[PDB]
């Protein structure tokens, strides 16, 4: 249907006046990456615009900012015309004015703050009906033209001389502002975002369709994750976005309401709602109003719940409507609300990444001016745990931090201030090391899944067992073709045993590293104080945020501790179980093959261990870990210090020889004293820097085997037959 | 509905819940159905306060006091038979009941179908695979499988489309449909994400897959098919049928198989429940759910009830060396409790299995019991063939191999152990053919390299220990 009907989509560029396309659309095409471009949209309202080539996009799919969609009157997702016109020439006149509030309390000269610098060396088209955005100092301002040199274009040249008076405009009945939220104000969430994207669209955009079918449009959604992680912010994201009508419904606010005012205050929200279709409804903490554990005191509180559930079920398609709820934990809530009918999704919005925090703190960090020695891909290395809102009040107690020093020598106080200052008022990364000094970054910190740093060059030695694990991992992913061809089944889990020391963490964070596939970790201290006492009902859990995050690995990580608790060395009367070691390998027999999740263990004491997890169909695949020898031994010191500034002098040869029994993790420690010795004498010439081969030649002396050799003689005892171990 | 009439003022719900009896008097016959009877009659600790403690007292003697008025028959639905006040079920009330499970495959396949009737498909859609990649699925899971694939379609083929009128014409629909990729796409996302528990169904295994045996294989049959096949016998010659059995040997013998096979042959339907799973429920010092699994084996009869991997329990009390006490639990009493109940008249079969027969407590071995006890050995040259013969059935093995030579070198290896064989030569093949992308067909020198890492699981100096017991597990109880 032609190459004049194009799509829209949501640009990966931050630039303001481009549109990203890609070349089989270009052999479409035909015209230049520096051509302006007049496009047409819906409501008699076009803009001028100029285009670039990517291979972001897809063959066929157009980038846009929301300062472009907007004046076109369009959404993600509707038919778009390019007009790949050439009209291109210079304009004249161009006089601009600010918005109605848009300026409120900053004043003063705009033209080296605002307009100019936006212009300069990159001459931007523009039309009568373009408004557009310039970020500075702390705001967002908006512009628009009521006239300039006649219409449809003018393109600015590094002359043209625009004039502004000021003052505001008469504020546009339907013109959104473009301080509201929208899918570029959320960042980290990508992956989730495309999930709840396709779900809610089609039904919200076509509301006809789905009365001309027989097929249900799921309605009703439930996002999980801890507070502050921008669950709020995603839910009116997508109302904005969309063009859906958005009601709100507050827990509290309705469980503060008179008993009985409730009621009425909150079946209006779906009978009023309901006359407004095509409408959104969202309700913020459900868990104030619903809350079945064992629930409330007296009727009034489990009224209330089951008011919720007829209308949720007794929901009788109405006309349109789809509810979204927000929780911090999918427990807590009544069990009878997520039966089918009812909140039957469920979206789990967890903590962000590095590469999610970088992107959130880019948001926040937009609108402000910094200086050039900030970094913010450092910042989101050192803010471990944080959500979305520590992450912004990390940055606006920042610039506090800046503007309060800065300005209290100028102690200037009137009723506005304008830009000059802002504008050349920045923060530096030493307000950031501040404020990320604060108490303020403590945050909430629980189970991560990611995908881990550690690479294989990360670890030296074991090349035949990096061998055989990307057999066990890599390929029933890599190749469902085969697994068919040949039959069988894919094995689930592996054993890493061994003696302490010898590189079996590592080893379990590489493959995921490798098959990029998410990593939880589960450490047998911590799982085995959730048992508390008596009671722990998180461990299906730990599962269960397997499960969505597959492909995974879920290591369980020093799973001697927990053996040595029922008991270790002599032993009990009894075996080494619990009830935490029975529930996990019920569990494990619960999750198919057809799943791509795949457990690991890791145990340094393999004498102790239960049978029961050796089973075929639980951890099938044992692996031995030995102890390095020389050839591999130099492997590892050649890589622990592959980020220290080693002197030419020194022999790793030489140390792997002196080196025997020592375990990976005590050369660790060799190569730990050597580069501390070295800090003391730099330290002391304050009253050079290398290490140097005498510092190496010390560091040796006071090295320490941390394997005995009588306890060598058993591990190569249990290397040959830990198969045996059950039955007898 | 239930939360419908908790949903009104308090006092609103009597005159709602009597007047739907009244009315539905004036129309009999009639039907009265009452969802989620859970929400308005909870009784354990039941509820705070009259008001809710009234209206179920206000629904018994609706039930109750139902005098045979006209004529009326009333259903109601709830998710586990406990949580609703027992006064419900005596006579004259709800005294019926029909457990629906979760269905099986065969179940599956004739859900599918019923969602899958209305729309189109493409011709390689099976539906017949698709019911057995779907494992714990209810009904409303496995149409919203089919109605979320459907919209798989109908997104990424209308889009281009991108016609958005007041109502659309047939000829797309009916030139649109839906491909196996969809299908493929919709089973993997969380949406089969669905609840699992307890299954009781009839067992996939045959006799032909499992190698060796054949004699303990004729006593199963014994022991199971002829009580069912001939009540004409075992009146005429009296005596009574044994209820239950006990295997007991080597691990990886087969002694899980040979369970399952039974029922297969038999046509009964088979519960599994295994040590650990049966260990944890009793969670913290309380579960409550045993004699539940011993009424869905009452309700499901002709019934194996298998007890798999029994010895994790009783090491559990303790093993090896021991405590100073016998390897009991609170959760081993009461099934021996409850094992004594079920009659002779049921045809209710119990099962057990253990890799230790050593630490087992001897009141399980009581006649009337577990008092047939067949010891499992491991194989020998002329069976370890039939296990290897077996379980390839399904691999393209090429002509070179001999399978005679492959159970020669082989002595004191399990059948378990054998597959482990089986199972490193299939996965040393598609290492090569991987490699080759840069012929299809398992090889001998294969079978040569996967022998070379072969594993005895089970030691020798054990196997003296396993033919001790094998002569005297009788004796056990009494010293
Ligand atoms: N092959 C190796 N390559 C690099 N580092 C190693 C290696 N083996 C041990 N290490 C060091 O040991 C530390 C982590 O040890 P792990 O890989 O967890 O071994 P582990 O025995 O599973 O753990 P523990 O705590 O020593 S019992 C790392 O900081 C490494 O410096
Ligand atoms: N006679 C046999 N025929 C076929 N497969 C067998 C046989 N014996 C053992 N196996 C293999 O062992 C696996 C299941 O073993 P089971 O029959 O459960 O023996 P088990 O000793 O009761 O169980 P475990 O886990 O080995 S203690 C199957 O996947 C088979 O491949
Ligand atoms: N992914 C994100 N991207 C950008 N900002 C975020 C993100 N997550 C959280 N925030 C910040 O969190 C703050 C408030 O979050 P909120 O919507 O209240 O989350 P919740 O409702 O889950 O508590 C907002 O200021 C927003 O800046
Ligand atoms: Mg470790
Ligand atoms: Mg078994």
């Amino acid at each position: 249907n032609r190459p004049n009907r194009l799509i829209v989509d949501e640009a990966i560029n931050e630039d303001n006046s481009v549109v990203s396309l890609s070349q089989p659309k270009m052999d479409e095409l035909q015209l230049f990456r520096g051509d302006t471009v007049l496009l047409k949209g819906k409501k008699r309202r076009e803009a001028v615009c100029i285009v670039l080539s990517d291979d972001t996009c897809s063959d066929e799919k157009i980038r846009m900012n929301r300062v472009v969609r907007n004046n076109l009157r369009v959404r993600l997702g509707d038919v778009i015309s390019i007009q790949p016109c050439p009209d291109v020439k210079y304009g004249k006149r161009i006089h601009v004015l600010p918005i109605d509030d848009t300026v409120e309390g900053i004043t003063g000269n705009l033209f080296e703050v605002y307009l100019k610098p936006y212009f300069l060396e990159a001459y931007r088209p523009i039309r009568k009906g373009d408004i557009f955005l310039v970020r500075g100092g702390m705001r967002a301002v908006e512009f628009k033209v009521v006239e300039t040199d006649p219409s449809p274009y003018c393109i600015v040249a590094p002359d043209t001389v625009i004039h502004c008076e000021g003052e505001p405009i008469k504020r546009e009945d339907e013109e959104e502002s473009l301080n509201e939220v929208g899918y570029d104000d959320i960042g980290g969430c990508r992956k989730q975002l495309a999930q709840i994207k396709e779900m809610v669209e089609l039904p919200l955009r076509h509301p006809a369709l789905f009365k001309a079918i027989g097929v249900k449009p799921p309605r009703g959604i439930l996002l999980y994750g801890p507070p502050g992680t921008g669950k709020t912010l995603i839910a009116r994201a997508v109302a904005n976005e969309t063009g859906a009508f958005f009601f709100l419904i507050n827990g509290p606010e309705i469980m503060s309401k008179l008993a009985g005012e409730s009621e009425s205050n909150l079946r209006k929200a779906f009978e009023e709602a309901e006359k407004n279709a095509p409408a959104i409804i969202f309700i913020d903490e459900l868990d104030a109003i619903a809350p079945k554990r064992e629930k409330t005191h007296g009727e009034v509180e489990r009224r209330i719940v089951s008011q919720l559930l007829t209308l949720m079920d007794g929901l009788k398609q109405r006309a349109h409507v789809i509810v979204m709820a927000a929780t911090n934990r999918p427990n807590s809530i009544d069990p009878a609300l997520r039966r089918f009918g009812r909140f039957d999704r469920e979206v789990d919005i967890g903590i962000p990444d590095a590469t999610g925090r970088l992107e959130i703190l880019q948001i926040h960090t937009k609108n402000m001016k910094l200086a050039d020695d900030v970094d913010l891909e450092q910042v989101a290395n050192e803010t471990h745990g944080h959500v979305g809102a520590d992450l912004a009040a990390l940055c606006s107690e920042a610039a506090l931090q800046a503007i309060r020093k800065k300005m209290d020598l100028i102690d200037l106080e009137d009723e506005t201030i304008d830009a000059e200052v802002m504008n050349s008022l920045a923060v530096t990364m030493d307000d950031f090391r501040w404020a990320l000094s604060q108490s303020n970054p403590s945050a909430l910190r629980e189970t991560v899944v990611e995908v881990p740093q550690v690479t294989w060059e990360d670890i030296g030695g074991l090349e035949d067992v990096k061998r055989e694990l990307q057999e066990l991992v890599q390929y029933p992913v890599e190749h469902p073709d085969k697994f068919l061809k040949f039959g069988m089944t894919p094995s689930k889990g592996v054993l890493f045993y061994g003696p302490p020391g010898c590189g079996k963490t590592l080893l379990a964070k590489a493959i995921a590293n490798e098959c990029q596939a998410n990593f939880i970790s589960i450490k047998g201290p911590e799982l085995l104080t959730m048992w508390f006492g008596e009671s722990e009902a998180n461990v299906r859990e730990i599962f269960d945020k397997a499960r969505q995050a597959a492909p995974c690995v879920l290591f369980f990580d020093e799973l001697d501790s927990i053996a040595k608790a029922r008991g270790g060395n002599i032993g009990d009367g009894g075996g080494a179980a619990d009830r935490v070691i029975n529930q996990i390998l019920t569990e494990m027999d619960g999750m198919s093959t057809k799943k791509n999740v795949f457990i690991i263990g890791a145990t340094n004491r393999p004498d102790i261990i239960d049978p029961a997890i050796l089973r075929p169909g639980r951890l099938d695949q044992l692996i031995y870990i030995p102890l390095p020898d020389e050839k591999s031994r130099v492997a590892i010191l050649k890589a622990n210090l592959r980020k220290s500034p080693v002197a030419k002098d020194v022999d790793l040869e030489f140390l792997a020889k002196m080196t025997n029994g020592f375990s990976g993790a005590d050369l660790t420690e060799i190569c730990q004293r050597a580069c501390k010795l070295a800090i003391r004498e730099s330290i002391e010439s304050e009253i050079v820097p290398e290490i140097r081969r005498d510092h190496f030649e010390e560091a040796m002396r006071f090295a320490r085997r941390s394997v005995s050799d009588n306890d060598i003689r058993k591990y190569e005892m249990f290397a040959q037959t830990l198969q045996q171990s059950r039955g007898f």
